[PDB]
C-alpha cells in the first residue's frame, strides 16, 4: 500500500511542475499509473503526479523531486519518503 523511495533531485528539465518520477517497480507496488497522483510524505504530506522515470535510475528505487516539493517536506537529497496513492 505504500513504499519507501529514496530522495534524488529533479534534472533541470522537471523545474516547478510539481511531478515526481518513479519506475515501474514502485509504481505497480503503490497500484498507480503515469499521470496519477501520490501523496509523498515525511514527517508531513505533499501531493504530486507521477511521471516515468529516467533510464539510468530504473530498479534504484528513487523517487525524483523539485526543490520545491523537497523544501516542503525538509528532506535532503538521499533521504528517504513514504509515498502512497493519494
Amino acid at each position: 500500500k505504500s513504499v519507501v523511495a529514496r530522495v534524488a533531485p529533479a534534472h533541470p528539465e522537471d523545474v516547478g511542475k510539481g511531478i515526481v518520477r518513479m519506475d515501474k517497480y514502485e509504481r505497480q507496488n503503490l497500484g498507480v499509473s503515469v499521470g496519477d497522483y501520490v501523496e509523498v510524505k515525511k514527517a508531513k504530506s505533499v501531493v504530486a503526479r507521477v511521471a516515468p522515470a529516467h533510464p539510468e535510475d530504473v530498479g534504484k528505487g528513487i523517487v525524483r523531486m523539485d526543490k520545491y516539493e523537497r523544501q516542503n517536506l525538509g528532506v535532503s537529497v538521499g533521504d528517504y519518503v513514504e509515498v502512497k496513492k493519494a
